[PDB]
C-alpha cells in the first residue's frame, strides 16, 4: 500500500489536546433564538446555505446570517467546534453567535459582517503591492489554524472575503474544514475543483495542512498571471493532467513513486508526456507589472507535486516576496 506521510509542522497539536478540542461528534451545541436578528437581503447562496446580511435588534449592529441546509448533523458540529476553537484568530472570520429560528428549526451561524469587495473589481484594480499584503495576510490566517490543528481544505478565492477600502481580509467557509491528526486518511473529495491538490487527485488520502498551501498558490497563480482560475480542469481526472501540462510528467512520476502510490489505470492514457514549463512562459504584457524573479521563486516553493516539499506558511512569511510589504 502507499507510504505513510505526515505535516512537518503542528504535527502532534491534536494528540497532545484533550478529547474536547477535537471531538466535535461529543460537543454540545447551544443554539440561541433567531428573533434577534432581523434578514435584510440575501448576500449569496453556497453548495448547502444561504447567506443573508441581518441586523442584530438589540443593538444596531450588522451581521451575517448563515442558514444551514440540514445535511449531516456531524458536519454542522464540525464547522461549529472549529469556528468557536479559532474564534479570535488573525484574519478569521467570527462566529459571534448560533441560533435556530423558532418555527422552521434550520441552523443559522451569525458572522461578523464583511463588506466585500467584487472579485471581478477587485482583480482588475490590485497592483504587485496589493497582492503582497493580502497574500501576508492570508498566510496569518493558514499559520493560526494550522497551529490550532486545522485544515481548512477549501482555499480559493471565492472563500476570502476582502474589504478593500478598510484593507480587511477574512477567510471564510469552515465547513469543509478538519481536525489534522497524523497518519490519518481523510475523504480526497474536498476542496474545489481548481484548487485541489495532486494528493486529492491521485487519492493519497493520508494528506495534512499542506494541501491549503497548494491551494494558496494556485491563486498567487492566477492574480500575478491574470489567468483565472490558473489550472481549468473540466473535472477531477483532467485536473491532474492541467497541472501536469505546467508542472511536467517526469516529476509526478517522482511523487507517485516516493509515496508508493497506485495510480488510476486511466490517467497513464489521458496524462501523456509533458515537460516542466519555466514560470516565465506565462509573463506577458498585461499582467508583467504583476510579476517579478521574488514572485515566481515564491510561487515555484508553492506549486509542488510533493506536499511535504512544499513551504510551510510559517516559512512562506518568511520568502524576500514579502520583505517590501
Ligand atoms: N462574513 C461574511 N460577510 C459577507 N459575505 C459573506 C460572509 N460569509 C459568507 N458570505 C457570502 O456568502 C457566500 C456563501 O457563504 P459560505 O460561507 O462561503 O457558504 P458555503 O459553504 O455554502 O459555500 C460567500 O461566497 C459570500 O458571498
Ligand atoms: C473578494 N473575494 C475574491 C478575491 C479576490 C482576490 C483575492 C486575492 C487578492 C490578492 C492576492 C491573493 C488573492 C482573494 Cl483572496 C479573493
Ligand atoms: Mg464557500
Amino acid at each position: 500500500g502507499p507510504v505513510p506521510s505526515r505535516a512537518r509542522v503542528y504535527t502532534d497539536v491534536n494528540t497532545h489536546r484533550p478529547s474536547e478540542y477535537w471531538d466535535y461528534e461529543s460537543h454540545v451545541v447551544e443554539w440561541g433564538n433567531q428573533d434577534d436578528y432581523q434578514l435584510v437581503r440575501k448576500l449569496g447562496r453556497g453548495k448547502y446555505s444561504e447567506v443573508f446580511e441581518a441586523i442584530n435588534i438589540t443593538n444596531n449592529e450588522k451581521v451575517v446570517v448563515k442558514i444551514l441546509k440540514p445535511v449531516k448533523k456531524k458536519k454542522i458540529k464540525r464547522e461549529i467546534k472549529i469556528l468557536e476553537n479559532l474564534r479570535g484568530g488573525p484574519n478569521i472570520i467570527t462566529l459571534a453567535d448560533i441560533v435556530k429560528d423558532p418555527v422552521s428549526r434550520t441552523p443559522a451561524l451569525v458572522f461578523e459582517h464583511v463588506n466585500n469587495t467584487d472579485f471581478k473589481q477587485l482583480y482588475q484594480t490590485l497592483t504587485d503591492y496589493d497582492i503582497r499584503f493580502y497574500m501576508y495576510e492570508i498566510l496569518k490566517a493558514l499559520d493560526y489554524c494550522h497551529s490550532m490543528g486545522i485544515m481548512h481544505r477549501d482555499v480559493k478565492p471565492h472563500n476570502v472575503m476582502i474589504d478593500h477600502e478598510h484593507r480587511k481580509l477574512r477567510l471564510i467557509d469552515w465547513g469543509l474544514a478538519e481536525f489534522y491528526h497524523p497518519g490519518q486518511e481523510y475523504n480526497v473529495r474536498v476542496a474545489s475543483r481548481y484548487f485541489k491538490g495532486p494528493e486529492l487527485l491521485v487519492d493519497y488520502q493520508m494528506y495534512d495542512y499542506s494541501l491549503d498551501m497548494w491551494s494558496l498558490g494556485c491563486m498567487l497563480a492566477s492574480m500575478i498571471f491574470r489567468k483565472e482560475p490558473f489550472f481549468h480542469g473540466h473535472d477531477n481526472y483532467d485536473q491532474l493532467v492541467r497541472i501536469a501540462k505546467v508542472l511536467g510528467t517526469e516529476d509526478l512520476y517522482d511523487y507517485i513513486d516516493k509515496y508508493n502510490i497506485e495510480l488510476d489505470p486511466r490517467f497513464n492514457d489521458i496524462l501523456g508526456r509533458h515537460s516542466r514549463k519555466r514560470w516565465e512562459r506565462f509573463v506577458h504584457s498585461e499582467n508583467q507589472h504583476l510579476v517579478s524573479p521574488e514572485a515566481l521563486d515564491f510561487l515555484d516553493k508553492l506549486l509542488r507535486y510533493d506536499h511535504q516539499s512544499r513551504l510551510t506558511a510559517r516559512e512562506a512569511m518568511e520568502h524576500p516576496y514579502f520583505y517590501t510589504v
